[PDB]
């Protein structure tokens, strides 16, 4: 909490905008049997959370970029890819090229943050955003600096002083 | 929450236990920068719960197989790391056995187990040492908490019993 220079989100703020998409996602995907692609590492706190309020069925699966690829053929599929954070973008970018390759029946992003980079350097269409954050270190909730951080039930920014 | 034939155990029981388990985890791996291994999907709930209690560098990292053919290896090299493997529900056995048994050669520094529960069937077809348990379930199938069936269920805040 020392290393901690300021909090962005509470864990009020949190749970309230993580239940806020979930009511948003469950319009759109209720029906569609989708697959909830969480990309590892990052995501998985988000996703979690989210998968706590999604009352339908749905099937999960994992990416690492492909390290490790989707097991689910997802021709023909409604799918969700839920990120952790876009900075510039190229990440998803190329995420997204190759996914639209498959030939899935949709494909949207949701992501927990937004780094306000001002113009980012893809044109990535981001459907669902839970927040916009300042262009600074990111800890909490998840984020971690040096596998330490994660289990802040806060989003906040972490001091210069401690990275560099 | 209508397919539930009896609730087994409320948020309530659930998130005791996990301060309960983590407390109990931090007396042994605080200073062990360990590799926690969740087992993909079912223990992730769990798994995600845990973390948020744990003050302490650990790195975490996934496993997707099924009793043994894994989908999805681990990316740490865990020889000489401590390591935590996180399951969902130990039944027979075979799973984990066959689990530890291909962890083991990788020459960890030490192994353990910790599962969110553990089906009480009797004699097991394979002894499995479980370190850390959340609760002893009865020979039923358990339901909710990360538990799905048929790709349903895992939302449902409590463990509980699929109707028959
Ligand atoms: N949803 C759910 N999965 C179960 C149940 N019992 C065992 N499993 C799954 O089966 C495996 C354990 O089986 P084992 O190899 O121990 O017989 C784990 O993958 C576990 O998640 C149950 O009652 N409910």
């Amino acid at each position: 909490m020392d290393d901690l220079e300021r909090v962005l989100y509470n864990q009020d703020d949190i749970q309230k905008r993580i239940r806020e998409l979930a009511a948003e996602l469950t319009e759109f995907y209720e029906d569609k049997n989708p697959v909830m692609i969480c990309v590892l590492t990052g995501a998985v706190f988000f996703y979690t959370d989210l998968l706590k309020h999604l009352d339908f069925q749905l099937e999960p699966d994992y990416i690492i970029c492909i390290s490790k690829d989707l097991k689910t053929n997802i021709e023909g599929r409604h799918v969700l890819v839920v990120e952790d954070i876009i900075d510039t973008g190229l990440t998803m970018y190329q995420l997204l090229n190759n996914l639209q390759m498959r030939k899935p029946a949709s494909l949207k992003v949701c992501t927990l943050c937004d780094k306000d980079i001002g113009k980012k350097a893809y044109d990535v269409p981001i459907d669902y955003c839970g927040f916009v954050v300042e262009n600074r270190y990111i800890i909490g909730y998840g984020f971690d600096f040096h596998n330490k951080y994660r289990n802040l039930p806060v989003i906040g920014i972490l001091k210069e002083s401690v990275y560099t």
